[PDB]
Protein backbone atom coordinates (compact mmCIF):
# COMPACT_ATOMS: atom_id res chain seq x y z
CA UNK A 1 0.00 0.00 0.00
CA UNK A 2 1.01 3.67 -0.89
CA UNK A 3 1.00 6.21 1.16
CA UNK A 4 2.49 10.27 0.47
CA UNK A 5 2.87 13.53 1.81
CA UNK A 6 2.51 16.87 0.05
CA UNK A 7 4.87 19.67 0.96
CA UNK A 8 3.57 22.81 -0.40
CA UNK A 9 3.62 26.65 -0.11
CA UNK A 10 0.38 27.97 0.99
CA UNK A 11 -0.12 31.76 0.46
CA UNK A 12 -2.05 33.17 2.88
CA UNK A 13 -5.63 33.89 2.26
CA UNK A 14 -5.27 32.82 -1.39
CA UNK A 15 -7.09 29.48 -1.76
CA UNK A 16 -7.75 29.39 -5.28
CA UNK A 17 -3.78 29.93 -5.35
CA UNK A 18 -3.59 26.94 -2.91
CA UNK A 19 -5.94 24.12 -5.05
CA UNK A 20 -4.33 25.23 -7.75
CA UNK A 21 -1.07 23.85 -6.29
CA UNK A 22 -2.51 20.99 -4.36
CA UNK A 23 -4.26 19.81 -6.96
CA UNK A 24 -0.51 19.77 -9.18
CA UNK A 25 0.65 17.88 -6.04
CA UNK A 26 -1.82 15.33 -4.96
CA UNK A 27 -1.89 14.64 -8.08
CA UNK A 28 1.61 13.83 -8.76
CA UNK A 29 1.43 11.19 -5.53
CA UNK A 30 -1.33 9.90 -7.05
CA UNK A 31 0.96 9.29 -10.82
CA UNK A 32 3.82 7.36 -8.35
CA UNK A 33 1.09 5.51 -7.30
CA UNK A 34 -0.09 6.59 -3.84
CA UNK A 35 -3.54 5.96 -2.35
CA UNK A 36 -3.08 7.62 0.69
CA UNK A 37 -1.88 11.67 0.13
CA UNK A 38 -1.71 14.24 3.09
CA UNK A 39 -1.10 17.71 3.29
CA UNK A 40 0.11 20.17 5.18
CA UNK A 41 -1.64 22.06 8.10
CA UNK A 42 -4.35 24.83 6.78
CA UNK A 43 -3.13 24.43 3.51
CA UNK A 44 -6.01 26.70 1.52
CA UNK A 45 -5.88 29.94 3.68
CA UNK A 46 -2.33 29.75 5.51
CA UNK A 47 -1.10 30.26 8.56
CA UNK A 48 0.42 33.68 10.48
CA UNK A 49 -2.90 35.60 10.91
CA UNK A 50 -2.50 38.78 12.26
CA UNK A 51 -6.43 38.68 12.82
CA UNK A 52 -9.45 36.58 13.29
CA UNK A 53 -11.09 38.05 10.48
CA UNK A 54 -9.06 37.67 7.39
CA UNK A 55 -8.97 34.09 7.97
CA UNK A 56 -12.79 33.90 9.16
CA UNK A 57 -14.09 35.64 6.01
CA UNK A 58 -12.31 33.04 3.51
CA UNK A 59 -12.49 29.80 5.58
CA UNK A 60 -14.36 26.95 4.33
CA UNK A 61 -17.23 25.13 6.12
CA UNK A 62 -16.59 21.34 5.89
CA UNK A 63 -17.59 19.18 3.31
CA UNK A 64 -19.57 21.49 1.98
CA UNK A 65 -17.21 24.21 1.34
CA UNK A 66 -14.49 25.12 -1.47
CA UNK A 67 -11.84 23.40 0.40
CA UNK A 68 -13.35 19.53 0.52
CA UNK A 69 -15.53 20.32 -2.26
CA UNK A 70 -12.11 21.00 -4.45
CA UNK A 71 -10.59 17.99 -2.83
CA UNK A 72 -13.33 15.79 -3.51
CA UNK A 73 -13.26 16.76 -6.91
CA UNK A 74 -9.26 16.00 -7.00
CA UNK A 75 -9.56 12.62 -5.15
CA UNK A 76 -12.72 11.70 -7.46
CA UNK A 77 -10.58 12.25 -10.08
CA UNK A 78 -7.13 10.69 -9.09
CA UNK A 79 -8.21 7.80 -6.93
CA UNK A 80 -6.89 8.68 -3.78
CA UNK A 81 -7.51 9.50 -0.56
CA UNK A 82 -6.52 12.82 0.70
CA UNK A 83 -5.87 13.87 4.27
CA UNK A 84 -5.48 17.99 4.09
CA UNK A 85 -4.88 20.62 6.89
CA UNK A 86 -8.03 23.25 6.45
CA UNK A 87 -9.18 26.31 8.18
CA UNK A 88 -13.08 25.13 8.89
CA UNK A 89 -15.83 27.96 8.87
CA UNK A 90 -18.18 26.04 11.41
CA UNK A 91 -20.67 28.48 12.66
CA UNK A 92 -19.31 31.45 14.40
CA UNK A 93 -16.19 29.63 15.17
CA UNK A 94 -13.04 28.18 13.37
CA UNK A 95 -10.88 24.90 13.46
CA UNK A 96 -7.94 24.20 12.48
CA UNK A 97 -9.15 21.23 10.93
CA UNK A 98 -7.79 18.26 8.65
CA UNK A 99 -10.48 16.45 5.96
CA UNK A 100 -9.92 13.69 4.62
CA UNK A 101 -11.58 12.35 1.47
CA UNK A 102 -11.20 9.57 -1.11
CA UNK A 103 -12.65 8.88 -4.83
CA UNK A 104 -16.64 8.53 -3.04
CA UNK A 105 -16.02 11.81 -1.93
CA UNK A 106 -15.96 13.11 2.07
CA UNK A 107 -15.00 10.84 4.67
CA UNK A 108 -14.24 12.47 7.61
CA UNK A 109 -12.36 15.50 9.60
CA UNK A 110 -10.29 16.21 12.32
CA UNK A 111 -10.03 19.18 14.35
CA UNK A 112 -6.50 20.05 16.24
CA UNK A 113 -7.00 18.73 19.57
CA UNK A 114 -3.32 20.83 20.98
CA UNK A 115 -3.64 24.40 19.59
CA UNK A 116 -0.18 25.64 18.97
CA UNK A 117 0.92 29.03 20.27
CA UNK A 118 -1.09 31.92 18.37
CA UNK A 119 -3.59 29.72 17.03
CA UNK A 120 -4.95 29.83 20.00
CA UNK A 121 -6.24 33.63 19.16
CA UNK A 122 -7.91 31.96 15.91
CA UNK A 123 -9.10 29.13 16.76
CA UNK A 124 -11.16 26.63 19.01
CA UNK A 125 -9.76 24.12 20.37
CA UNK A 126 -10.74 20.38 18.92
CA UNK A 127 -13.44 18.94 19.46
CA UNK A 128 -14.19 15.87 17.68
CA UNK A 129 -11.20 14.11 19.64
CA UNK A 130 -8.40 11.50 17.79
CA UNK A 131 -10.09 9.51 15.04
CA UNK A 132 -9.46 6.50 12.99
CA UNK A 133 -10.83 6.50 9.49
CA UNK A 134 -11.19 2.90 7.70
CA UNK A 135 -10.40 3.40 4.25
CA UNK A 136 -11.13 -0.22 4.13
CA UNK A 137 -7.97 -1.48 2.40
CA UNK A 138 -6.19 0.64 5.67
CA UNK A 139 -7.23 2.49 8.78
CA UNK A 140 -6.05 6.31 8.94
CA UNK A 141 -5.44 8.38 11.91
CA UNK A 142 -5.06 11.91 11.71
CA UNK A 143 -3.57 14.13 14.07
CA UNK A 144 -2.52 18.17 13.12
CA UNK A 145 0.79 19.72 13.26
CA UNK A 146 1.60 20.05 17.47
CA UNK A 147 -0.18 17.02 18.28
CA UNK A 148 3.09 15.46 17.64
CA UNK A 149 4.04 16.42 20.68
CA UNK A 150 1.75 14.99 22.78
CA UNK A 151 3.40 11.12 23.02
CA UNK A 152 -0.84 10.63 24.14
CA UNK A 153 -1.83 12.19 20.70
CA UNK A 154 -0.29 9.12 18.49
CA UNK A 155 -0.84 6.79 21.14
CA UNK A 156 -5.00 7.47 20.97
CA UNK A 157 -4.28 6.92 17.48
CA UNK A 158 -2.19 3.46 17.35
CA UNK A 159 -4.40 2.03 20.07
CA UNK A 160 -7.38 2.84 17.86
CA UNK A 161 -5.99 0.33 14.64
CA UNK A 162 -4.84 3.43 13.13
CA UNK A 163 -2.17 1.60 10.32
CA UNK A 164 -0.87 5.02 9.27
CA UNK A 165 -0.91 8.44 11.25
CA UNK A 166 -1.72 11.07 8.72
CA UNK A 167 -0.11 14.15 10.23
CA UNK A 168 -0.95 17.56 8.48
CA UNK A 169 1.46 19.98 10.04
CA UNK A 170 3.17 24.11 9.71
CA UNK A 171 6.19 23.32 11.81
CA UNK A 172 8.46 26.04 13.01
CA UNK A 173 10.61 24.10 16.17
CA UNK A 174 12.91 21.97 15.02
CA UNK A 175 11.50 18.71 16.76
CA UNK A 176 8.90 16.93 15.47
CA UNK A 177 10.96 15.62 12.43
CA UNK A 178 13.39 13.62 15.21
CA UNK A 179 10.08 12.64 17.09
CA UNK A 180 7.88 11.25 14.74
CA UNK A 181 10.05 8.23 14.38
CA UNK A 182 9.92 7.38 17.54
CA UNK A 183 5.87 7.74 17.80
CA UNK A 184 5.81 5.20 14.76
CA UNK A 185 8.21 3.18 16.69
CA UNK A 186 6.46 3.69 20.18
CA UNK A 187 2.82 2.61 18.76
CA UNK A 188 3.98 0.27 15.64
CA UNK A 189 2.30 2.54 13.23
CA UNK A 190 3.49 4.17 9.52
CA UNK A 191 3.07 8.45 10.46
CA UNK A 192 3.09 10.50 7.64
CA UNK A 193 4.01 14.05 8.25
CA UNK A 194 3.17 16.83 5.57
CA UNK A 195 5.04 19.93 6.41
CA UNK A 196 4.55 23.01 4.49
CA UNK A 197 7.46 25.05 3.68
CA UNK A 198 7.68 29.16 2.94
CA UNK A 199 7.90 32.56 4.87
CA UNK A 200 4.51 33.94 6.12
CA UNK A 201 4.55 37.20 7.28
CA UNK A 202 8.16 36.74 8.49
CA UNK A 203 7.20 33.09 10.48
CA UNK A 204 9.46 30.32 8.59
CA UNK A 205 8.30 26.41 8.43
CA UNK A 206 10.60 24.16 8.69
CA UNK A 207 9.55 21.66 5.69
CA UNK A 208 10.70 18.17 6.02
CA UNK A 209 7.85 16.57 5.56
CA UNK A 210 8.49 12.96 6.14
CA UNK A 211 7.02 9.21 6.55
CA UNK A 212 8.24 7.15 9.54
CA UNK A 213 8.15 3.33 10.15
CA UNK A 214 6.88 1.70 12.84
CA UNK A 215 10.61 0.42 13.40
CA UNK A 216 11.65 4.19 13.54
CA UNK A 217 12.92 4.24 9.68
CA UNK A 218 12.17 7.29 7.88
CA UNK A 219 11.27 6.23 4.96
CA UNK A 220 10.93 9.46 2.95
CA UNK A 221 11.66 13.18 4.19
CA UNK A 222 11.21 16.09 2.13
CA UNK A 223 13.42 19.85 2.16
CA UNK A 224 12.92 22.44 4.24
CA UNK A 225 11.61 24.87 1.64
CA UNK A 226 10.99 23.11 -1.59
CA UNK A 227 7.42 22.27 -2.90
CA UNK A 228 7.37 18.48 -2.98
CA UNK A 229 5.94 15.28 -2.85
CA UNK A 230 7.26 11.60 -1.29
CA UNK A 231 5.23 8.01 -1.23
CA UNK A 232 6.27 5.15 0.70
CA UNK A 233 5.04 1.70 0.58
CA UNK A 234 3.77 0.28 3.92
CA UNK A 235 3.36 -2.80 4.92
CA UNK A 236 0.36 -3.18 7.19
CA UNK A 237 0.53 -6.53 8.73
CA UNK A 238 3.99 -4.87 10.58
CA UNK A 239 1.49 -2.46 12.00
CA UNK A 240 -1.31 -4.42 12.79
CA UNK A 241 0.53 -7.53 14.69
CA UNK A 242 1.76 -5.05 17.86
CA UNK A 243 4.19 -8.00 18.76
CA UNK A 244 7.72 -7.13 18.96
CA UNK A 245 9.16 -10.39 20.10
CA UNK A 246 7.85 -13.85 21.00
CA UNK A 247 7.06 -12.44 24.78
CA UNK A 248 6.10 -8.92 24.16
CA UNK A 249 3.40 -7.53 22.49
CA UNK A 250 3.07 -3.46 23.11
CA UNK A 251 -0.44 -3.12 23.31
CA UNK A 252 -0.66 -6.04 25.70
CA UNK A 253 1.74 -4.79 27.86
CA UNK A 254 0.83 -1.73 28.72
CA UNK A 255 0.15 -1.25 32.01
CA UNK A 256 -2.37 1.75 32.51
CA UNK A 257 -3.21 1.73 36.49
CA UNK A 258 0.43 2.81 36.33
CA UNK A 259 -0.42 5.61 33.77
CA UNK A 260 -0.94 9.29 35.45
CA UNK A 261 -3.49 10.81 33.94
CA UNK B 1 23.85 20.28 39.91
CA UNK B 2 25.56 17.13 38.34
CA UNK B 3 23.75 14.21 37.50
CA UNK B 4 25.99 10.86 36.59
CA UNK B 5 25.88 7.58 34.62
CA UNK B 6 27.67 4.73 35.66
CA UNK B 7 27.93 2.39 32.81
CA UNK B 8 29.55 -0.90 33.94
CA UNK B 9 29.39 -4.45 33.22
CA UNK B 10 27.72 -6.73 35.69
CA UNK B 11 29.17 -10.22 35.95
CA UNK B 12 26.13 -12.76 36.30
CA UNK B 13 25.89 -14.09 39.84
CA UNK B 14 28.67 -12.21 41.12
CA UNK B 15 27.31 -9.77 43.10
CA UNK B 16 30.32 -8.98 45.32
CA UNK B 17 32.45 -8.59 41.72
CA UNK B 18 29.54 -6.00 40.78
CA UNK B 19 29.92 -3.86 44.05
CA UNK B 20 33.48 -3.37 43.93
CA UNK B 21 33.10 -2.36 40.24
CA UNK B 22 30.02 -0.24 41.39
CA UNK B 23 32.14 1.31 44.39
CA UNK B 24 34.67 2.18 42.01
CA UNK B 25 32.57 4.24 39.51
CA UNK B 26 30.75 5.87 41.93
CA UNK B 27 33.68 7.45 43.23
CA UNK B 28 34.36 8.01 40.29
CA UNK B 29 31.03 9.86 38.87
CA UNK B 30 31.47 11.46 42.70
CA UNK B 31 35.11 12.79 42.27
CA UNK B 32 33.72 13.94 39.04
CA UNK B 33 31.12 16.22 40.96
CA UNK B 34 27.64 14.16 40.88
CA UNK B 35 25.39 14.31 43.33
CA UNK B 36 23.15 11.70 41.57
CA UNK B 37 24.78 8.39 40.19
CA UNK B 38 22.54 6.19 37.90
CA UNK B 39 23.55 2.22 38.01
CA UNK B 40 22.42 -0.47 35.22
CA UNK B 41 19.47 -2.59 35.49
CA UNK B 42 20.33 -5.76 37.89
CA UNK B 43 23.86 -4.03 38.08
CA UNK B 44 23.97 -6.55 41.00
CA UNK B 45 23.08 -9.68 39.97
CA UNK B 46 23.80 -9.78 35.96
CA UNK B 47 20.66 -10.50 33.60
CA UNK B 48 20.90 -13.02 31.60
CA UNK B 49 19.92 -15.67 33.33
CA UNK B 50 19.17 -19.47 32.66
CA UNK B 51 16.84 -20.49 35.22
CA UNK B 52 14.84 -18.81 38.02
CA UNK B 53 16.66 -20.46 40.74
CA UNK B 54 20.52 -19.02 39.60
CA UNK B 55 19.25 -15.15 40.29
CA UNK B 56 16.85 -16.11 43.37
CA UNK B 57 19.68 -17.85 45.08
CA UNK B 58 21.51 -14.47 45.13
CA UNK B 59 18.79 -11.82 44.99
CA UNK B 60 18.73 -9.91 47.74
CA UNK B 61 16.21 -8.38 49.98
CA UNK B 62 15.84 -4.40 49.94
CA UNK B 63 16.82 -2.25 51.98
CA UNK B 64 17.96 -4.98 54.34
CA UNK B 65 19.93 -6.82 51.98
CA UNK B 66 23.53 -6.62 50.86
CA UNK B 67 22.85 -4.39 47.85
CA UNK B 68 21.30 -1.75 49.46
CA UNK B 69 23.42 -2.15 51.98
CA UNK B 70 26.72 -1.66 49.99
CA UNK B 71 25.14 1.21 48.55
CA UNK B 72 24.00 2.85 51.52
CA UNK B 73 27.78 2.35 52.73
CA UNK B 74 28.87 4.31 49.32
CA UNK B 75 26.53 6.85 49.78
CA UNK B 76 27.68 8.18 52.79
CA UNK B 77 31.26 7.80 52.13
CA UNK B 78 30.94 9.13 48.85
CA UNK B 79 28.47 11.87 49.58
CA UNK B 80 26.28 11.17 46.66
CA UNK B 81 22.36 9.88 45.80
CA UNK B 82 22.53 6.47 44.09
CA UNK B 83 19.73 4.83 41.81
CA UNK B 84 20.81 1.02 41.18
CA UNK B 85 19.09 -1.78 39.30
CA UNK B 86 19.10 -4.95 41.56
CA UNK B 87 17.59 -8.22 41.86
CA UNK B 88 14.99 -7.74 44.64
CA UNK B 89 13.88 -10.93 46.58
CA UNK B 90 10.74 -10.11 48.32
CA UNK B 91 9.86 -13.59 50.03
CA UNK B 92 9.03 -15.79 47.17
CA UNK B 93 8.94 -13.62 44.65
CA UNK B 94 11.61 -11.50 42.57
CA UNK B 95 11.34 -8.25 41.25
CA UNK B 96 13.77 -6.59 38.60
CA UNK B 97 14.28 -3.17 40.85
CA UNK B 98 16.10 -0.05 41.51
CA UNK B 99 17.09 1.15 44.65
CA UNK B 100 17.54 5.08 45.28
CA UNK B 101 19.94 5.76 48.91
CA UNK B 102 21.45 8.60 49.39
CA UNK B 103 24.45 9.87 51.90
CA UNK B 104 22.09 9.64 55.24
CA UNK B 105 20.30 5.73 54.13
CA UNK B 106 17.66 4.07 51.83
CA UNK B 107 15.46 6.49 49.98
CA UNK B 108 13.51 4.06 47.70
CA UNK B 109 13.09 1.96 45.54
CA UNK B 110 11.10 0.83 41.88
CA UNK B 111 10.19 -2.30 40.16
CA UNK B 112 9.98 -2.38 36.97
CA UNK B 113 6.55 -2.53 35.56
CA UNK B 114 7.08 -3.69 31.80
CA UNK B 115 8.99 -6.75 32.17
CA UNK B 116 10.72 -7.52 28.74
CA UNK B 117 11.02 -10.98 27.17
CA UNK B 118 12.69 -13.59 29.46
CA UNK B 119 12.22 -11.20 32.63
CA UNK B 120 8.88 -12.71 32.56
CA UNK B 121 10.17 -16.31 33.32
CA UNK B 122 11.92 -14.77 36.38
CA UNK B 123 10.37 -11.65 37.88
CA UNK B 124 7.41 -10.30 38.64
CA UNK B 125 5.82 -6.93 37.12
CA UNK B 126 6.35 -4.51 38.90
CA UNK B 127 3.83 -3.14 41.68
CA UNK B 128 4.94 0.12 43.18
CA UNK B 129 4.35 2.10 40.23
CA UNK B 130 6.29 5.07 39.08
CA UNK B 131 7.35 7.05 41.74
CA UNK B 132 9.46 10.25 41.96
CA UNK B 133 11.80 10.64 44.97
CA UNK B 134 12.09 14.27 46.57
CA UNK B 135 16.21 14.36 47.65
CA UNK B 136 15.12 17.98 48.72
CA UNK B 137 17.26 19.73 45.94
CA UNK B 138 15.38 17.86 43.12
CA UNK B 139 12.54 15.27 42.35
CA UNK B 140 14.02 12.05 41.00
CA UNK B 141 11.82 9.67 38.85
CA UNK B 142 12.91 6.29 38.20
CA UNK B 143 11.83 3.71 35.82
CA UNK B 144 14.06 0.92 34.15
CA UNK B 145 15.20 0.04 30.48
CA UNK B 146 11.82 -1.05 28.53
CA UNK B 147 9.87 1.25 30.58
CA UNK B 148 11.26 3.71 27.98
CA UNK B 149 9.26 2.24 25.09
CA UNK B 150 6.07 3.33 26.59
CA UNK B 151 5.91 7.11 26.48
CA UNK B 152 3.26 6.53 29.57
CA UNK B 153 6.30 5.50 31.67
CA UNK B 154 8.50 8.97 31.61
CA UNK B 155 5.00 11.23 30.67
CA UNK B 156 3.96 9.79 34.66
CA UNK B 157 7.21 10.28 36.27
CA UNK B 158 7.30 13.91 34.83
CA UNK B 159 3.80 14.51 35.72
CA UNK B 160 4.87 13.03 39.11
CA UNK B 161 6.97 15.76 39.34
CA UNK B 162 10.45 14.60 38.49
CA UNK B 163 13.11 16.98 37.52
CA UNK B 164 15.57 14.12 36.34
CA UNK B 165 14.30 10.58 35.49
CA UNK B 166 16.88 8.06 36.45
CA UNK B 167 16.54 4.92 33.63
CA UNK B 168 18.94 2.22 34.81
CA UNK B 169 18.79 -0.28 31.72
CA UNK B 170 19.92 -3.23 30.01
CA UNK B 171 19.42 -2.07 26.40
CA UNK B 172 19.07 -4.26 23.82
CA UNK B 173 17.67 -2.57 21.05
CA UNK B 174 18.94 -0.07 19.15
CA UNK B 175 15.92 2.38 19.90
CA UNK B 176 16.09 4.23 23.31
CA UNK B 177 19.26 6.22 22.97
CA UNK B 178 17.39 7.73 20.33
CA UNK B 179 14.22 7.70 22.03
CA UNK B 180 15.64 9.09 25.09
CA UNK B 181 15.82 12.87 23.93
CA UNK B 182 12.49 12.93 22.58
CA UNK B 183 11.34 11.48 26.35
CA UNK B 184 13.33 14.21 27.50
CA UNK B 185 11.87 16.67 25.33
CA UNK B 186 7.95 15.76 25.53
CA UNK B 187 7.96 15.66 29.27
CA UNK B 188 10.76 18.94 29.31
CA UNK B 189 12.39 17.07 32.17
CA UNK B 190 15.87 15.47 31.84
CA UNK B 191 16.92 11.57 31.68
CA UNK B 192 19.80 9.61 32.97
CA UNK B 193 19.80 6.07 31.34
CA UNK B 194 22.54 4.39 32.89
CA UNK B 195 23.27 1.16 30.92
CA UNK B 196 25.09 -1.57 31.05
CA UNK B 197 27.40 -2.96 28.56
CA UNK B 198 29.11 -6.56 27.88
CA UNK B 199 27.97 -9.69 26.47
CA UNK B 200 26.58 -12.14 29.02
CA UNK B 201 25.16 -15.76 28.01
CA UNK B 202 24.99 -14.50 24.33
CA UNK B 203 23.10 -11.33 24.80
CA UNK B 204 24.68 -8.01 24.07
CA UNK B 205 24.00 -5.45 25.55
CA UNK B 206 24.33 -1.72 23.83
CA UNK B 207 26.18 0.59 26.13
CA UNK B 208 25.17 3.93 24.83
CA UNK B 209 24.21 5.31 28.53
CA UNK B 210 23.29 8.98 28.13
CA UNK B 211 22.26 12.26 30.24
CA UNK B 212 19.24 13.49 27.72
CA UNK B 213 18.47 17.50 28.38
CA UNK B 214 14.60 18.79 28.54
CA UNK B 215 15.64 20.69 24.61
CA UNK B 216 16.15 16.97 23.13
CA UNK B 217 20.23 17.67 23.81
CA UNK B 218 22.50 14.66 24.19
CA UNK B 219 24.42 16.21 27.25
CA UNK B 220 26.38 13.10 27.64
CA UNK B 221 26.58 9.92 25.74
CA UNK B 222 28.67 6.88 27.00
CA UNK B 223 30.00 4.23 24.74
CA UNK B 224 28.94 1.06 23.30
CA UNK B 225 31.27 -1.50 25.10
CA UNK B 226 33.31 0.55 27.83
CA UNK B 227 32.69 0.97 31.53
CA UNK B 228 32.52 4.57 32.43
CA UNK B 229 30.65 7.94 34.53
CA UNK B 230 29.28 10.10 32.43
CA UNK B 231 28.48 13.80 33.84
CA UNK B 232 26.13 16.35 33.07
CA UNK B 233 25.07 20.02 34.89
CA UNK B 234 21.74 19.77 34.93
CA UNK B 235 18.87 23.61 34.85
CA UNK B 236 16.24 22.49 37.47
CA UNK B 237 14.30 25.71 36.33
CA UNK B 238 14.53 24.67 33.39
CA UNK B 239 12.33 21.60 33.67
CA UNK B 240 10.72 22.87 36.34
CA UNK B 241 8.80 25.06 34.34
CA UNK B 242 6.73 23.29 31.63
CA UNK B 243 6.30 26.69 29.21
CA UNK B 244 7.63 25.78 25.87
CA UNK B 245 6.69 29.31 25.18
CA UNK B 246 4.56 32.20 26.20
CA UNK B 247 1.49 30.75 24.98
CA UNK B 248 2.33 26.56 25.47
CA UNK B 249 2.88 25.29 28.52
CA UNK B 250 3.20 21.42 28.12
CA UNK B 251 1.36 20.38 30.68
CA UNK B 252 -1.43 22.89 30.95
CA UNK B 253 -1.45 21.99 27.34
CA UNK B 254 -2.56 18.46 27.24
CA UNK B 255 -6.24 17.70 26.93
CA UNK B 256 -6.60 14.40 28.72
CA UNK B 257 -10.32 14.05 27.42
CA UNK B 258 -9.17 13.08 24.45
CA UNK B 259 -6.80 10.51 25.17
CA UNK B 260 -6.84 6.87 24.72
CA UNK B 261 -10.62 6.63 23.97
BR1 LIG C 1 -6.31 33.05 -4.85
BR1 LIG D 1 1.74 1.56 -7.03
BR1 LIG E 1 -14.40 7.35 -0.33
BR1 LIG F 1 -16.82 14.29 9.88
BR1 LIG G 1 -12.06 6.58 15.65
BR1 LIG H 1 1.26 8.39 26.15
BR1 LIG I 1 36.46 -3.96 40.85
BR1 LIG J 1 19.86 10.55 52.16
BR1 LIG K 1 10.48 1.56 49.40
BR1 LIG L 1 15.46 -5.00 17.87
BR1 LIG M 1 26.60 19.52 31.12
MG1 LIG N 1 -5.62 19.44 30.28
Amino acid sequence: VKVAYVQMNPQILEPDKNYSKAEKLIKEASKQGAQLVVLPELFDTGYNFETREEVFEIAQKIPEGETTTFLMDVARDTGVYIVAGTAEKDGDVLYNSAVVVGPRGFIGKYRKIHLFYREKFFFEPGDLGFRVFDLGFMKVGVMICFDWFFPESARTLALKGADVIAHPANLVMPYAPRAMPIRALENKVYTVTADRVGEERGLKFIGKSLIASPKAEVLSMASETEEEVGVAEIDLSLVRNKRINDLNDIFKDRREEYYFR
